[PDB]
């Protein structure tokens, strides 16, 4: 029994807050009080449907601006804001008026919204080390969403990452649970005020903290994968962010997409409810994150009494709210969430609602703190993002002092990156992934090159600008501006680290720049360190910038002198993140066993140093079968579960329960891509099969063959369990105790087994290519296939094969 400290120990609720709380409840109907926790998204949400239900909030989903806009003026946000006010302070319909709020994502600013300032992305606020910027960014946020008439913002993220596969690493702060701590709570008391008089007051925002918990720590940096680690370490490691952010009151927490040692966090009551809220002693609301309560066991789009029994208070269903909240409605009057529970919910979301003072404050737009349409964009919060880009910047090589270099030089700004605002954003830009963004989605900001140009030019100095590196007039240095596209979530998940690995298009730009005897100083745009030898080896200098943000000028401020030829800034960042020596060191991180990496945590040089990187290594490290499950249904498959007191359900989608809805439930989960595998959980006495839709003979070229197939066991049977392959009714090629082959699964990890067909004691045509049959099992399957030969990387659940 892991003993999670009470950090709740500064907050304390407001009796007046807390009269009003219980006023309202004592006469909310139980659909008002589901009508407070369910959550809408603009793209599907109707005014009228708000008049009739008046949800608790509604989300401001960044796919599009209100009305349908790219791009909206302050006024049009505010108009939007206040018809939605209106139709949920309307009693007609709904019997009730409390007033609904607007919630926003907040991943570097209010960085949905066209022409808001964008703040570098978490991981080089991590290597700036100042926890006062972080305040400040979290209050210059507050203003740019208060500015759109949003009382509600997400942020901060406080994800520790384990694995810089993960395509989500450049929103965490660090690797190190440590810093990410520091900073938590100054975000949170940027965005929200500290604790006491200012509370939640004026242009201040409720935040919300995410995610708890775990997601920094998948297996594989798998995005929404598997977390495998024993309680201690999700404390230990994944949770200091919470534990300053619960403690700087944060109203809101989002739990977290992946799975925690094969359960779902959403559905998990032991870390939502007696972590979270019991032992941690958080007193605000729990928000689930994008549909994520259709992962849950037994959940689908429509309907999730478990993540709700598990703690969560606000659901967010963007597109299926109105079905969700029908359903909800159902099974509250049902008894399978009880009602204690919804009030439990409204309780501590009204908490942060009127505690904001959404009944004490006008409409949207009539409000103080939307008087200021300036706030969007503003030349005092450019200024401070600018002041972040240059503390983010982490010098990791400068041979012979070349950086900082004199801004009346001739200078050759080269690289895909540039000229392109979009690379040096990254994704949660405007747009989602940021890959169709183009420099005219960023009114206001800066491109590196601009702002390199701007000082040249003021010095008297030449600068010419070549994406592919072509020059007039020989240059006495090359700025070369390259890294990674923007991405966003999964998309960004990556397998192998080294940089470009399919095409090393930089390499051959810095290289043809080595080659012409041209001194090169290498501006790197990523969001995660990555294998750089090769690139680094060919640049005289090389700065990992991160994701900067709007502000590129924050760059030549660092990299140039200014006009008098004086160092006008130095580096200050230090890496958050380890920096790989080698392609392979997936799981490089500070205080680990073996550690051996290029750039330690804590690495950065500066004008003051004089060191010389050394030539690095550049050396890398290292058929016909046929599918059933990999990665979906083949042709003619279907998954059959069957429980003992109703007819077998067929089902080929992503999830599905058994005929009572409770003994055998099929959900999705992820391998390497995106819902690759299926996850099952028996409770009682089940069978799932892997069929086919018409009974097939087994097919002679895998006759003397294998069914391979990929497994997981979370939790092994307690009361013993089957394995059956290739089924006809009235026998089974093989039948295998799981207890015979535990010991290869005893690491609750994934394992590649193969299956041999032919054995010993070895007809009739096949309805279930696989069968399991357990009372109380969790485990995950996924890539099954018969094979002729086992896979080099399987394992064999062997048998007598005496008579071959
Ligand atoms: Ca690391
Ligand atoms: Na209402």
């Amino acid at each position: 029994q892991v003993n999670w400290p009470y950090v709740n120990t500064k907050l304390k609720r407001d009796p007046a807050v807390e009269a009003q709380i219980e006023k309202l409840l004592a006469k909310m109907t139980i659909e008002q009080k589901v009508a407070q926790m369910i959550q809408p998204e603009i793209g599907y949400l109707t005014v009228e449907q708000m008049r009739k239900y008046g949800f608790g909030s509604y989300l401001n989903g960044g796919n599009t601006a209100p009305y349908g806009n790219k791009r909206a003026d302050q006024a049009t946000w505010l108009k939007y804001a206040d018809e939605m006010y209106l139709a949920a302070m309307d009693s007609t319909l709904d019997g009730i008026a409390i007033p609904t709020v607007w919630g926003t994502d907040a991943m570097h600013g209010h960085s949905n919204v066209y022409g808001a300032t964008l703040f570098p992305h978490n991981i080089g606020l991590g290597a700036a080390r100042d926890t006062d910027l972080i305040k400040r960014i979290g209050q210059a946020t507050a203003k740019e969403v208060a500015a759109t008439g949003i009382e509600w913002s997400f942020a901060p993220t406080v994800a520790v990452v384990r694995d810089d596969r993960w395509g989500r690493t450049y929103e965490s702060y660090s690797e190190d649970p440590d810093l990410v701590k520091r900073y938590a709570g100054e975000m949170v008391t940027g965005i929200q005020g500290d604790v006491g008089a200012d509370f939640l007051k004026g242009s201040n925002r409720i935040a919300t903290a995410k995610h708890f918990v775990g997601d920094g720590g998948t297996e594989r940096g798998v995005d929404r994968g598997n977390t495998l680690i024993d309680e201690k370490g999700l404390r230990d490691i994944h949770s200091a962010g919470y534990f300053s952010a619960i403690n700087q009151g944060v109203q809101s927490v989002m739990a977290s997409f992946n799975s925690w040692n094969g359960k779902r966090v959403h559905g998990d009551k032991h870390l939502l409810t007696d972590v979270l809220k019991n032992q941690l002693g958080f007193d605000g609301f729990v928000v689930s994150d994008w549909n994520a309560h259709k992962f849950v066991e037994g959940c689908d789009l429509e309907q999730c009494a478990q993540a709700i029994n598990a703690g969560v208070d606000v659901i967010m269903v963007p597109e299926h709210f109105e079905a969700f909240y029908h359903n909800t409605v159902k099974q509250v009057k049902a008894g399978v969430i009880a009602e204690s529970r919804i009030n439990d919910a409204v309780r501590r979301f009204l908490r942060a609602k009127i505690r904001w003072g959404v009944f004490t404050k006008s409409k949207p737009s009539a409000r103080p703190e939307s008087q200021h349409p300036q706030w969007l964009g503003a030349a005092e919060h450019r200024t401070l993002a600018r002041e972040a880009v240059r503390k983010s910047l982490v010098l990791l090589k400068n041979n012979e002092s070349i950086l900082p270099i004199k801004a009346s030089s001739r200078i050759l700004v080269a690289g895909k990156g540039a000229n392109a605002i979009n690379m040096q954003a990254g994704g949660w830009s405007v747009s989602w992934q940021g890959t169709d963004n183009t420099n005219s989605d960023f009114p206001n900001a800066t491109s590196i090159f601009s702002g390199l140009q701007s000082q040249v030019t003021k010095a008297g100095g030449k600068i010419t600008l070549s994406e592919s590196g072509e020059y007039t007039s020989k240059p006495d240095v090359a700025i070369v501006v390259i890294g990674e596209e923007p991405y966003a979530e999964w998309f960004g998940d990556i397998e192998l680290l080294e940089f470009q690995h399919e095409t090393k298009h930089a390499l051959a730009l810095l290289k043809q720049l080595k080659a012409d005897n041209i001194p090169v100083v290498t501006v790197f745009l990523s969001g995660r360190p990555l294998w750089v030898n090769k690139e680094l080896n060919a640049s005289d200098a090389f700065v990992a910038a991160w994701l900067p943000g709007s502000e590129g000028e924050g760059v030549a401020d660092v990299l140039l002198t200014n006009k008098q030829g004086k160092t006008q800034f130095d580096f200050t960042g230090k890496l958050s993140f380890s920096w790989p020596k080698y392609d392979d060191q997936f799981t490089l991180n500070l205080n680990d066993a073996d550690y051996d990496p290029l750039f330690a945590y804590g690495y950065g040089l500066t004008y003051q140093d004089n060191i010389n990187v050394p030539v690095l290594s550049e050396k890398t490290s290292p058929s016909d079968s046929h599918p059933l499950f990999v990665r979906s249904l083949a042709k003619n498959m279907t998954w059959q579960l069957a429980d003992t007191s109703t007819q077998k359900v067929l089902a080929s989608g992503a999830s599905a329960t058994s005929g009572d809805k409770q003994s055998l439930l099929m959900q999705s989960v992820n391998l390497s891509y995106q819902e690759d595998g299926r996850g099952f959980n028996w409770r009682a006495q089940a069978a799932l099969s892997l069929s086919y839709l018409e009974p097939t003979p087994l097919d002679s070229k895998f006759s003397t063959g294998y069914l391979e197939l990929k497994m997981r066991i979370d939790k092994a049977p307690e009361q013993g369990a089957n394995l059956q392959v290739m089924c006809s009714e009235s026998n089974c090629l093989r039948d295998i105790d799981f207890s015979s082959f535990s010991q290869l699964m005893a690491d609750k990890s994934w394992h590649t087994l193969a299956i041999p067909l032919h054995c010993d004691d070895s007809e009739q045509p096949i309805t279930d290519a696989l069968r399991i049959t357990s009372q109380n099992l969790s485990l995950a399957i996924a890539d099954v296939a018969l094979t002729i030969k086992p896979s080099d990387d399987s394992i064999s659940l062997t048998c007598a094969k005496l008579e071959h």
